This record gives C-alpha cells, sequence and structure tokens, in this order.
C-alpha cells in the first residue's frame, strides 16, 4: 500500500505546490492563486493531487503540523473559496482502494489538534464524511478500524474536547446516532476497537460513558443503545458477539446516580448490613427475545473468553433459575435416552444369526423409531444454526455425534430391511457411539459436570499431531521389518498389517522382540527392533513432558466457567422445546416502573458479600 | 421474598401516609392525627400496615433517611403517644415468615444513624426485640443471621457508639448476657458472623475484645464467656465448633495487662532471653470435661480448616503430652491386633477341606471371641458418636472398615457353625480387611504416619468419577465386541464378562489384540479394539495429567497437620478407656491461684523462638 505521508519518500506545479505546504509559509503561497484563473483549474484536479490515492494539497497541510499549528490552512480554504469551483476542498476525499473516502478532517482529528480541526469545520468540512477503505476495515493486518466517521474517530483516540467541540459546534453538529458504511454507530465503534488489556479497557469505558451522558444531554428522546447496525446488533450485543468483555462487563451492570440515573441496567432495590438487593435490566439479554445477548453469547460468539461472560451477573442467576426451571425436562430427556439405548443393548446383544422373534422386531422398530427421532431432531437443530455451523462445532461436540449415530442406526435398519450382511458392524458402531454419547448428559450433575470438562486437558490438535509423528514411526519400521523378514535362513512380520500390529503392541505393553532364529537376517531385525522400542520410548516420553508442561502452569481453572457454559448451551437449546412441541418461554422478570414513564422487565438479584460490606463499612 | 423497602416498586391513607413519611416532611403529616380519632384506628392496622409483611409506616421513615437524618420520626412518635392505643409502635415487629420480628429499632442501627436509635430508645423504644425470620436465620441463600437483637446487630456491623450508647444510656440499658430465640448470646453471634478472611478476623476480634472489656466494666459479678446457647456451648466452643479458627485462636491465647489482667488465659509465668513460659488455660479446653473444645473439634466440627486447630498453643502441646502418656496403650493395641490378624493368618491357610484339628478349633473360637470383642468395641464407638455419624465417616474411615471386619469375620464363624460351604469367601474377604486396617496403626511413627497421610492426594470422588466414565465405555465396547464375534466367517469375546475381561487386560498392560481369522468380521473387531485402545490411552493419561495439575500447584502442606489431627482423634477415643474398662481420666494442669478468689487449672507450655526474641530486642 502508498504510505500516505513520508518524510523523505517522493509519490504552482504539483511539487512545489506540496513542497511550499509541506514548509507551510503563508506568504510563499502568493503567486498561486493566479494560476488557477488562467488555465480554469481547480485544486482537487488529478493532475493536482497524488493520481494513486487522491491525497490532495491540503491533506498534506494537515498531515505535516508544526506541533499542531499550520498557518497555511486557512489561506488554502481562501484559495478554494474564491477558485470558482462549485464543489469544495474539504469534502474530497481520496480514491485508492487502501485509504478510500480518507478526508482531511480525520487526519486533522487524528493528529489530535483541536485548533485545525476548529478552522476546519468553523469554516464549513462536513463531519460525516465515511472513510471506508481497506485499511479502514477490521480483521486485516495492518488497519484501523475506527467507526469510519470523524466523531468515532475523536472518541476512539481519547480525544474529549474534539467531541464535545464536534458535538457542540454552532457551524455543522455532528450525528450522535450517525452509522458507517457498515451500520456502526458510535457505541458500535468503541466497542469494535476494544480489547481485553485494563488501560485499554478503562479508556473504552470512560469513552462510553462519557459519550452516553453527552447523548442524554444532546439528543434525550432517541436511545443510542438501542440502535442497531446491519447485521442487527445493539452495542451490548456487539460486545458479546465480538468477544470483547470487559466493556461487555461494565455496560450489563451500570448504576449511576442523580439526573443519569435513567440510564442505568443495576438498580439497587436494598441493602441491609452485608446483603444486597439489584435489579437488574433484561432488555434483550434473555432468551424471551429472538436474537439476545444470551443466543449470542452461547451460538453466535467465537472467542475464548466466552465462558467467561456466563460467569457475572446478571447472567449467573438468570442461568441458574433457567436451569432449576428446566433440569427436570434435562433429565426426562436423559432417561428417554437411557431408555433408547437399554433397548438398542439389548436388541444388540440378543440378535439372531445370518414371541422372541416377534419381540425383537418389535425392538427393532423401536429403535428405527428412535433412531429417525434422534435424526430429525438433530437435523432441525443444524438447520436453526445455518449460519454458523462452525460455532455448533468448535464447543459442542456432542452434536456431530448424537447425529452422526442416529445416521447410522437408521442406515443399518435399512441395510437390515435390505437383506444386507453389512448391517451389524453398522448396528455395532451405533451401540458403540450411543453410549459413547451417553456421556453427554453428565453436564446436568454438578460434580461429575465439573470432572468431565476437566478431563478434557489434553488438545485434540496436541494428539493429532504426535499421532502424525507416530504413524510415520510406525510405518517406516513396518515396512522395514517385512521387507528384512521376507526370506528365511509361524513366519512373523508377514504382511505389512501384521507388522504394524506387532509394533503397535509395544505401545500397550504386550510386545514381544525375540533372536528369532527361522529369519536369516535375525541380528539386523532384533536391532531394528530394539531401535524402534527406544525411539517409540524416547516419543512417548516426550509427549508425556511437554504436554504435562504445557497443562501443568498455575493456569487458573476454567472448569466453573465451561461447566456453566455448557449447561447455559444446555438450557438455550431446551428452552426452545423439541422439533415438535415448541413451546412458549417465559418473559423472565417482573415489570417495574421505574423512573422517566420508563418500564423496564426487571430481574432482581439478592446477593450477599461480606468482603465488600466490610470496604463500605 | 418481598422486598423491605424499593425505590420504585409498589408494595391519611396508607400510600399518602408512606410517600409523605418518605419524603418526611413534619408539617405537612398534620391532618393525619385527627383522622385517627374519628374511626378509632391506630398506626399499627392491618389496612395501614403492608398486609404480607406488616411493615409500618415509621419502620419506613426509617428506612428512607436523609443522610442518617429524618425530621418526622418524633412526629411519628407524638401521634402514637396520643393516639389513644395501649400498645406502641416501636415495639411492633413485621409478621412475615421472611422478616418476621423485623422491628424498627433494628433498621435504625442498620443504617447507621446514631441519631435516630437515640431518638427511639430516648423515646420509649425495647432493646430486646429478637429479629427471628428466615431472613435472620444462618446457613440459608439471601440471609443475614446477626443474633436477632439489636445489640448484636450493632455489634456485628462494627457500629461503636451504638453498643456503648446502648449499654450506657439511661432509658433502657441493653442486656449484656441476653439471648436469642436460639440461645445464642452477643458473643455467640461474633462466632457466628464471622469468617476465615483476614480483615474480618481483625474486626470480629476487635469487637470481641471491646465488648468483652465492656462486660467487665458493666457486669463483672457474670462471666459472659461461660453462658451456653441451647445446644451448650460458649463461645470458644461455638468457634471450635462451626470451623471459626481465627476467633478461636484469638480467644485460645489471649493476654491482657493490668486491670483487664483477669479476663486472659495466657498468662507469662517467665521468660529468659529466647526462652517463653506460659501459662495457659484449661476452661474445657481439655477431654476432662464431658464436652470440651477437643472432643468438639475432633468429632463434632465439619470444616476443612479442621485440622489447623490442633497445631496451636496450648493443644499441641496438652495433645503431645497425652500421646506420651497413652502411646503405650496405642501400641498395646497394635499388638493385640497384630496378635489377632496373626491367628486368623495361621487358621485361614491351614484351613480344612470342605491334636492339629483340635488347635484349629482352638484357633477358630479365638477368632469368634475376638471378633465379638471388635464388634462390641465397634459398636460402642457408633453408639457414642451417634448423634454425628457423618463426622466418624468424614475423615476416620478406618472406623466403618474395622465394624466391617468384625462384623464379616462374626458372620463367617456363625456360617461355618451352621455348615455352609458360602463361609470361606467371607473367611476371605475378613482376611483381606483385617491386613488393610493393620494400616490404622501406622499413625503412631511420626515419619510413616506423615506418608501415609501424604499418600492420599487422590481425591476418592476423584476415583469414582474416572471409574463412572471408563466403566461406560468399558460396557459400550464389551457389547459390541460380543455381539460382532457372535458369528465365524477357542472363540474369543464369547460372553459379556469374558470380553469386559479381555477389554480391562488392556489397562493392566496383558491386553492381546490380533487379526483373528476365526471371525468373520476380524477387520471390524480388530478396529474396534484399536479404538479401544486409542480411547482408554487418552482417557488413562487425561485422568493422570488433570490429577497431576489439581494436585501439584504448590499448595501448603497439609500432612503435619492432618497427623496431629489423627494422633488427637486417637488418643480422645482411647482416653475412655475400652467398652469395659472406661477408665478415669487425668485433670491435665496445675491449679493456680491466678488474680482475682479465681483459681484456673492452667497449663504451661515453654517454648522457644529465635526469631521472636531478637524482634522484641
Ligand atoms: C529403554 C531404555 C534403554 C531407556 C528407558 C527409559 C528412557 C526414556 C530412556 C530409554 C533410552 C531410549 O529410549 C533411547 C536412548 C538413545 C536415543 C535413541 C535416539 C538417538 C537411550 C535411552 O536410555
Ligand atoms: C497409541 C497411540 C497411537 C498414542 C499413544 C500415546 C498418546 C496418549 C496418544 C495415543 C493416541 C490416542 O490414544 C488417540 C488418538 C486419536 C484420538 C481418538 C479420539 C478421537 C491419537 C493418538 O496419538
Amino acid at each position: 500500500p502508498p504510505p500516505m505521508e513520508s518524510p523523505f519518500q517522493r509519490e504552482f506545479d504539483r511539487d512545489r505546490l506540496f513542497s511550499v505546504v509541506s514548509r507551510g509559509v503563508p506568504e510563499e503561497l502568493t503567486g498561486l492563486l493566479e494560476y488557477l484563473r488562467w488555465n480554469s483549474k481547480y485544486l482537487t484536479d488529478s493532475a493536482y493531487t497524488e493520481g494513486s490515492t487522491g491525497k490532495t494539497c491540503l491533506m498534506k497541510a494537515v498531515l505535516n503540523l508544526q506541533d499542531g499549528v499550520n498557518a497555511c490552512i486557512m489561506p488554502l480554504l481562501q484559495i478554494d473559496k474564491d477558485s470558482g469551483n462549485p464543489k469544495l476542498l474539504v469534502n474530497a476525499q481520496c480514491t485508492d482502494e487502501f485509504y478510500q473516502g480518507h478526508s482531511a478532517l480525520h487526519i486533522a482529528i487524528e493528529k489530535r489538534s483541536l485548533q485545525c480541526v476548529k478552522l476546519l469545520v468553523e469554516n464549513g468540512a462536513d463531519v460525516h464524511l465515511r472513510a471506508c477503505g481497506r485499511f479502514f476495515q477490521k480483521h486485516q493486518g495492518t488497519c484501523f478500524y475506527f467507526g469510519e466517521l470523524p466523531l468515532s474517530l475523536a472518541a476512539c483516540t481519547k480525544q474529549w474536547d474534539v467531541v464535545t467541540y464536534l458535538l457542540e459546534n454552532p457551524h455543522q453538529p455532528a450525528s450522535l446516532e450517525a452509522t458507517d458504511s457498515l451500520g456502526n454507530t458510535v457505541l458500535h465503534a468503541l466497542v469494535m476497537i476494544a480489547d481485553n488489556s485494563p488501560e485499554n479497557s478503562a479508556l473504552v469505558i470512560h469513552m462510553y460513558d462519557g459519550l452516553l451522558q453527552m447523548g442524554a444531554r444532546l439528543c434525550p428522546t432517541v436511545q443510542l443503545e438501542e440502535i442497531s447496525n446491519h447485521q442487527g446488533l445493539t452495542p451490548l450485543k456487539l460486545a458479546a458477539k465480538e468477544g470483547k468483555i470487559e466493556i461487555f462487563r461494565h455496560i450489563l451492570q451500570r448504576e449511576f446516580s442523580g439526573p443519569y440515573q435513567p440510564l442505568s441496567r443495576k438498580f439497587t432495590e436494598w441493602c441491609y448490613g452485608p446483603v444486597r438487593v439489584s435489579l437488574y435490566d433484561l432488555s434483550s439479554v434473555d432468551s424471551w427475545e429472538k436474537n439476545s445477548v444470551l443466543e449470542i453469547i452461547a451460538f453466535h460468539c467465537k472467542s475464548p473468553n466466552r465462558h467467561r461472560m456466563v460467569v457475572l451477573e446478571p447472567l449467573n442467576k438468570l442461568l441458574q433459575e433457567k436451569w432449576d426451571r428446566l433440569v427436570s425436562r434435562f433429565f426426562f430427556n436423559f432417561a428417554c435416552y437411557l431408555v433408547y439405548m437399554f433397548i438398542f443393548t439389548v436388541v444388540a446383544y440378543h440378535q439372531p444369526s445370518l414371541f422372541g422373534e416377534s419381540m425383537l422386531l418389535l425392538g427393532h422398530i423401536l429403535i428405527l423409531l428412535g433412531g429417525i427421532y434422534l435424526l430429525l431432531g438433530q437435523l432441525w437443530y443444524f438447520w436453526r444454526r445455518r449460519l454458523f455451523i462452525w460455532i455448533s462445532f468448535m464447543d459442542s461436540y456432542f452434536e456431530i455425534l448424537f447425529l452422526l449415530q442416529a445416521l447410522l442406526t437408521v442406515l443399518s435398519q435399512v441395510l437390515r430391511f435390505m437383506e444386507t450382511e453389512w448391517y451389524l458392524p453398522l448396528l455395532v458402531l451405533s451401540l458403540v457411539l450411543g453410549w459413547l454419547n451417553l456421556l453427554y448428559y453428565t453436564r446436568g450433575f454438578q460434580h461429575t459436570g465439573i470432572y468431565s470438562v476437566m478431563i478434557q486437558k489434553v488438545i485434540l490438535r496436541d494428539l493429532l499431531r504426535f499421532l502424525l509423528v507416530y504413524l510415520v514411526f510406525l510405518f517406516g519400521f513396518a515396512v522395514a521389518l517385512v521387507s528384512l523378514s521376507r526370506e528365511a535362513r509361524p513366519a512373523p512380520y508377514r504382511s505389512i498389517l501384521d507388522a504394524s500390529l506387532e509394533l503397535f503392541k509395544f505401545t500397550i505393553g504386550m510386545g514381544e522382540l525375540a533372536f528369532q532364529e527361522q529369519l536369516r537376517f535375525r541380528g539386523v531385525v532384533l536391532l531394528l527392533l530394539l531401535a524402534y522400542v527406544l525411539l517409540t520410548y524416547v516419543l512417548l516420553l516426550n509427549m508425556l513432558i511437554a504436554l504435562m508442561s504445557e497443562t501443568v502452569n498455575h493456569v487458573a481453572d476454567n472448569s466453573w466457567s465451561i461447566w456453566k457454559l455448557q449447561k447455559a448451551i444446555s438450557v438455550l437449546e431446551m428452552e426452545n422445546g423439541y422439533w415438535w412441541c415448541r413451546r412458549k418461554k417465559h418473559r423472565e422478570g417482573r415489570l417495574l416502573k421505574v423512573g422517566t414513564p420508563d418500564e423496564r422487565w426487571c430481574f432482581r438479584v439478592e446477593e450477599v458479600n461480606w468482603a465488600a460490606w466490610e470496604k463500605t463499612l
């Protein structure tokens, strides 16, 4: 990409004007103006910009600032005012793919100079110009997405007085409910620029609260937190989706006092010594609405801090009371699945060769009904999550296996109907997958669920890479053993499968090595087996030590948070009912008149904290 | 539960009075008083309270305070004084199950306002009213147990001047030796509200010492630390029972100087450079009394800090000299049990088929006598601990096994008397349990006892959850292997027991997998065995890594403290003698005249500390 400003890199005439404005002498510009009258030219023509981007001369003026001061910018406004052009200069943007839309007010705000932005919009510059280049889009290397607006650029770079001036100027008041070409307003942009660093979280929380208060002062009828982008997300939902937790935590529990009391969510109902009763707001933070923060946290967000967002209140108490409401249906589902797997096990064990036969036919048609029921249920589940199939796959890996087992038992039943003798491996693989999928329902109990999310420390990629190295080793020594044991002076290592088995048996502790005098090269085969044993012993040892050093590092125990996330995913998948009885969901919380006719569907938590009471003591 | 105060939630007329007292304007109340004369009503009637709880208007007055000040509370006292009622208002309580007994003095003290509580009890309010609701009982969610008294509420919320005023007012002096409806006095309540946080421990120690000194000043004849609740526990015993260690540690070793010298327990006998000789008090801190702190720490408390309470003095030296007195009886018991197990082993090994026979009959009747002796001893032990059978089971898990082995050998002897050929598995299981219970007596030696309490890192629940997952795996693949090996083209995996064995043998390193050409689906059975081996290898690896990461975290070594707790449990179970020779216990310590005619059964420790002497240097 071309650089915007470059102190020694080459990109009136063009170079003469660019050098005299890079210095910025206001009298040495004299002699330019009449030169524009003879040729009927303007300052925004393609011969007077950098023809690739379109970076005009005033953009170089606001780029090169003498300590934030430039004496030549208002000369350029006088020249463009009396240059005969219908169109302006300050509204003119670049045209390259990389800096598409990047005006000069963006540079005047970026350089943190109140004087130049004041002298720009006091002399008729636009404040809504969208800098929409690829440099200004997120999730790309060398990028800066600030929200594609001058007010969002002033907000995302901490410049307080430029925000208050841009909202409180008599020339052009910037729309606090404006948008970019992505749909994002300025609070969306503060959410997008946030990280999980503590100081950046403090900066974005500071600018968010201050901008929300100025929205109360300036535009009190509209509500800024209820505006959605082109994906239909409020800034709370955008903070839940893109994984920024600390601004999400700050928005979720927010208490203000006095005139800014209406734009709080954590109203305090009462207190009594150490007990404190708060009334949180469930404005789109519950599963009653279609697209809300619970469904976005569970099924839409792709981030590793996603399991920490169900820890914090009111989401803890909301998910806890939803789970207390639905734990009877969870264990009813588990009992139905246990009955189905008992039918599967008794049908498979008592299977005939290739009254009792009638009862087994009853069992077989019950298996086909249960299989087509689970198959339609899992297909409906994957159709509901059709937008994000990689977010139904990254964590909840049992919804793949329930589908796979149901598909395999339906296919095995139609292979039994179609006479084929290859149905019994499919029915057995279905039975194995069903008894394995029985361990999905261990979430509902506290301690075994905590252990079942604790028993997955060893990373699946960390296993597959070891399987790659071990299969290289086993295959190399397998072809080696068969091609050395091809000749003689039963026969071991006769085929590559039998030698692969006899080399794999060293890993399970059943491997036999001997000085087999049937072979001709018995010393070389014994030395090669010894080399295989030593190499795979070093291999398994290095895997054990490196995996233990990756795990045992005093890292924070996640198992309570991931267990609460798994129960949250389960209760949100369960609240829609089945695929035939689509039930109606409780509007959780009581509707309370709070402040001003603003009635909110509030949900009270009643929490005690002896440490917090004794420090407010 | 209904909220007590709620700033925007709806629960003269009732609403008019409630709003005008929530503001609190004293002149705008005028016009209420005559309205009570015409209808012959009062202020405490059910139409003038919240009819569910009974929250009167003055409770709303003391709830809504203008910075701890309310100008309307004494107007309400004038109205109730001249309202013609026989009964009062300030004594009137709520009547809901949740806030049962919660008067208005409790709110006046809770809001930390000396003015409102002064204007209450200077105008005739009770100070002994028991707030006994379910909100005010402990061990429940959203609860605050402060002791169900106004003085206990002032003490448990750090308010120093309200305590000194409530004890030192000329209107109604609060009884420092009062009680709730549970038996607890105020020092009991300070024990109940304590935690193991350091700052809360400092707060409860500060209020405890100050309240004890004011008990010396106000009520010097009675002793506040000798008052027991309805379970019969002093506050030292309540601190030992409910597990609060730091207030227990502070009460146990307490030194004061000067006029508060009589209410100390750690009197200093002498010092000589680094050696320091102290005279601790054994007022109910020894096993001579029936119910004391040693028997409560060992056999009554249910807490994980229970093993740290035998570390600290004088309990360390007391248990050490008791163990030096009783270690000969401990190893006499161990030698008797070793003789009994040698008789059991020689009788079992030389058992006949289904002089020497007479000697074996002598051995059999010796086994029956030893078995009925151990059975009666363990039944007497479980009858003595009949109140807390879960505290004879949570730590001391050998008293279950001694009972089980004695019961099994008595049952095996009566099955040999009753001719039955099923006696020999019971006698063998008794012999196994007896040789296993021989490892109980390893407590008496220092280093092997420290190792035997060190060799129990792996949690029993952490094993049982792995056993659940592994049994799911083994059962699924067992029915899979038998139903695939049902057909052919000896026979392996013929039954589910034999396949369960041949799959369990992979875990001990003896499992055989081969390309068994007797079977028809030999490739599917080999692939299924390979899948079982890989899955259980990942399973055992995840158990090992997760269990090692749970254990190896630089946690503090408990093994000395739990070894001292095990020796304490042993010496307290041994000091009662056997179930036939119930011996008399030494009153440990010397009776010394200390201060004023207050003779205490003191026990001196003689401890050196080079670090403590050099900082007092
Ligand atoms: C079974 C042996 C002899 C031990 C057993 C335990 C451990 C992990 C070390 C084994 C061992 C190797 O497994 C391999 C070598 C030589 C490395 C070969 C690669 C150049 C030495 C070596 O002591
Ligand atoms: C014996 C093998 C091949 C190694 C030996 C040591 C370690 C713990 C890893 C084993 C192993 C699995 O035990 C399982 C897989 C695949 C996971 C199956 C579940 C999808 C790969 C994988 O390298």
